[PDB]
């Protein structure tokens, strides 16, 4: 397993359908110890039964809307270990009215702020909290992306600029932590039916355009989101920092398929 | 010149330093009628004089953290003109301190929420306010960003995640007001002493290493910008929207040098 | 006119559908003085045909596949004309076996080498066998690209790959000339009826396609293709060199609308 | 390991100190069964007796140059192998003349013509020849680029030319082969002291300054190219194709450092 050995906190996993936790039980398969974080008290339970399944019983809640919450999960993650190898942002949220329709229509000073505050400002946030235990561990950290980062998209809206915010925090962080042996990477992942998934108006025709036009000719697994995760998370992936990597099959690098 | 008789807005105007002044001033040149915003009334005697000598009496204040102050710029523009050709935004703020030394360290919620608001969101909150009066014009919007967007640099910090914000937005713009026939453009300008510029710690050694370092072997010019962001403005750009055009003389395009 | 005084050699104008063509009509409306090249003995008539329209008895034979034939152009021009201002790069070929289904079933080594030899390897070229006359002039370059470059396309095959080539071209010639004021620049046309377009495999779907999916919803014009390189060949543009420029409405920018 | 039963053919090992030696340690470790190409006769034995320290008897000469003897490799490794699970593409050549100095000056179209024929073509070369062995398997191939592709970079000239060529290969290989269960992805690697490394003029400063100037502070090992190529050889990797990877440290994201 290349990540026996290696201790892994993992935000965002919700249910079975998230990417996250594709992510978690990929690491787990290679050997990594996990715990994991949940926004709010109402998904306490369903997280620490799935963390259970996946051998963990760290779990910790963070609203990453709060420096405090923020903090004190890596204060209470130290009473337990050493230090953390690995870090997983897959956490992202804009207001539902924002991500329908036309952009301009659609967006708003608030939806803006709330959107790039939780996607994006949330990496730093969290890379930053974590890194008096990652320094100096050969550690990584993994975000996840979207192709409405670097194109614009229908309905995504808003979303885009804070994944393309998200994107050049990566790179910032990945520069700003390399010489302390922490590295950080995005995955662009393609269209996964999640629950944050139908967030998205006609996140379906985005889903089945895709599976017609990508060189694979299908979507993407969270199961292979999650082992590109793995990958990057391990030391097998030492010489690889500030990339995007775009698991979507091969959607991007397509035209006019 | 291929101008004439276009109506056009600048923003970001407050000396002959100014890239907006560049702009300005190529704009004239090339025979648009102009008018102009200023951030607050300190500002108000300065810009009217400058406005003066490129022909205009049109100035009106406008804090872009305002969306009451966004839209009656457009509510008073309209008492004098009856349709906008051009709007140009050439804006940007961060808190000084987020602008100097270690990325993490430097960063705080505050400053990214600040940055991406005046520097990235203020983009979509003008097209949006502006859209009324330059619809079904062939008309045209041009932005300023900076190599942050795509590149780690030093110092420059969370401006580079704002920046890729604004560069997502330029794209989301152009595909939303495509079909109403506005475009949506970026200039990605390489580093020019302005007033602004003096918040980038050591930004004195930035401006030397792309002189040193790029395919010209210099820095570029405000009028070099402002021809670029007026070619953009004009018919002659028809064929181009969410495009993201290096005015840096090729320093993004060199490795090694 | 933004290009008066600037002497401008054109090649790859066959037919008034050519690319070559809106280049050459949108910078003889800007004041250029022009000059151009035709591949073969039986394009001669034609092509002074069209000169001659343009203001110009200034034609030469240049098959690009010859040293000889490149360097005798500018020898035989450089009796008229003290220096040269603009070199427009708008040429490409492979054989049309290759532009046609699966990419490895019509790839060939001899299709391979020649598509790059006439499409990449040329620009390099004619900068090479220009630059007496180009350098010291503030003068500048301008090759013809497509998306396929950086996309994989359906039946575009070997092309993309001898554009990548380009791409790189244009790049490394910006690097090498830009201290002796000569800049080098690419526009990434999107698709237009033109003769070379017909040796692409369905050449009309990738067309139509285009106009369905970009922000403008409609295919661009040799005029709007030209107007962009009239500005990449004028003082206007001297802060930009290495630079692909995107003229294809905003395709390339956009996904899955 | 996550390559384990997997045949892997490696082209271009021929020494310790070469890339393709760590992509065939690393897959060796992962469980793969390995055979290998070598140029020319007098390589044979040094590339056998790597091959038997990998556990390999399976070692066949293969000049790009030759479609004769690229398509009888493929003949002969079939009578040892029912299938074929992974190829991987380390090899390049230009004329080191070509290498040094002035782009222009120091290019030639019969340079252009050996560097993209054995750079670039031979990745489709190899493609076609191998797919008869690979497709069904969910098989993948990697090949090797360098960031000349796509920025200029002194000294490297017209292999950058070649590297843009040769992604765009990988792109339309990936596009060409997907539908079949092979994949196509690329690494561009950082600069490594190899063989053929000293045909670079000036390549110990090239070396120096990444080292110098990227996130990581250091240069990158075979080790990291090759384990990162073994998970883009895996099926771990099997939502990744028409990718480039940087294992570079993070260089070429990095901006000004
Ligand atoms: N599903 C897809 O197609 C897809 C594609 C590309 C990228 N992504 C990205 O993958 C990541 C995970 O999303 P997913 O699709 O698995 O959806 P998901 O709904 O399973 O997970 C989204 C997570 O974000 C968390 N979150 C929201 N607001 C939060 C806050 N204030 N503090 C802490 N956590 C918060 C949610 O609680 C949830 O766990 C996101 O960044 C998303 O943008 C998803
Ligand atoms: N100077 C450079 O090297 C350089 C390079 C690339 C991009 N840019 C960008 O060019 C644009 C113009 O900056 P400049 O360098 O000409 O500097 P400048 O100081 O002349 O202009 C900056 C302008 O931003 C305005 N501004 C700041 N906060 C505002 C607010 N809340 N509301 C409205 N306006 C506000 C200022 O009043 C000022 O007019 C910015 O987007 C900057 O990021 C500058
Ligand atoms: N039409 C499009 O949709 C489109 C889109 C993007 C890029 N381009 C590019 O624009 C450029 C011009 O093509 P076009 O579409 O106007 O087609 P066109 O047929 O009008 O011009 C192609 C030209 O290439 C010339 N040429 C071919 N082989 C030559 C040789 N050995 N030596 C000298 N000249 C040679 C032809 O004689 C012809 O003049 C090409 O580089 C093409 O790849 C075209
Ligand atoms: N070393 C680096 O810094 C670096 C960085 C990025 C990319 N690369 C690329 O990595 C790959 C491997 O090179 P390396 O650095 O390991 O050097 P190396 O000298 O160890 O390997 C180069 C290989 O190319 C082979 N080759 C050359 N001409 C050939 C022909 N006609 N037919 C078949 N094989 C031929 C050589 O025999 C040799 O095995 C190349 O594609 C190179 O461009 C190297
Ligand atoms: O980023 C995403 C991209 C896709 Cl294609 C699908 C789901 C995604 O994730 C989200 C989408 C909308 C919201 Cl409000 C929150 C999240 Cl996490
Ligand atoms: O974005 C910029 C990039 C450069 Cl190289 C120089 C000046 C720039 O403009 C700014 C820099 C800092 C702040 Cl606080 C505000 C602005 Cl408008
Ligand atoms: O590059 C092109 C791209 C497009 Cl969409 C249309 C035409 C193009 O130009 C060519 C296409 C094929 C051949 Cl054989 C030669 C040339 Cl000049
Ligand atoms: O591509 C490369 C890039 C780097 Cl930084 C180092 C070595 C490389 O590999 C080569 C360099 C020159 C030649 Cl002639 C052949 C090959 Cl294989």
């Amino acid at each position: 397993g290349f990540l026996q050995g290696k201790k892994i906190l993992i935000t965002g996993m919700i249910s079975e359908r998230s990417i996250a936790y594709g992510i978690a039980k990929a690491c787990r398969e290679q050997g990594a110890e996990l715990a994991f974080t949940y926004v709010v008290d109402k998904l306490e339970e369903r997280v620490r039964k799935m963390a259970a399944e996946l051998d963990s019983e760290l779990v910790f809640r963070c609203d990453v809307a709060s420096d405090d919450e923020i903090n004190q999960v890596f204060a209470d993650l130290g009473k337990h270990w050493d230090g953390l190898d690995g870090l997983v942002h897959s956490i992202g949220f804009a207001p539902k009215e924002a991500l329908s329709g036309d952009f301009l229509d659609s967006i708003s000073r608030e939806a803006f702020n709330t959107a790039h505050e939780i996607s994006a400002y949330s990496l730093p946030a969290l890379a930053k909290a974590a890194r008096p235990m990652m320094r100096g561990r050969n550690s990584a950290i993994v975000a996840l992306s979207y192709l409405g980062a670097v194109r614009a998209i229908p309905n995504y809206n808003v979303m885009g600029m804070a994944k393309a915010s998200l994107e050049a925090g990566i790179r910032f962080t990945a520069a700003c932590l390399g010489k302390e042996g922490i590295r950080c990477n995005g995955i662009s992942a393609g269209p996964i039916k999640t629950l944050a998934a139908s967030g998205i108006a006609d996140f379906g025709k985005l889903l089945g355009h895709v599976a017609a036009h990508n060189p694979l000719r299908r979507n993407v697994t969270i199961e292979e989101v999650g082992n590109t995760a793995a990958f990057l998370l391990s030391d097998l992936s030492s010489g690889i920092t500030g990339e995007i990597t775009y698991v979507d099959g091969g959607y991007s690098i397509n035209a006019l398929s």
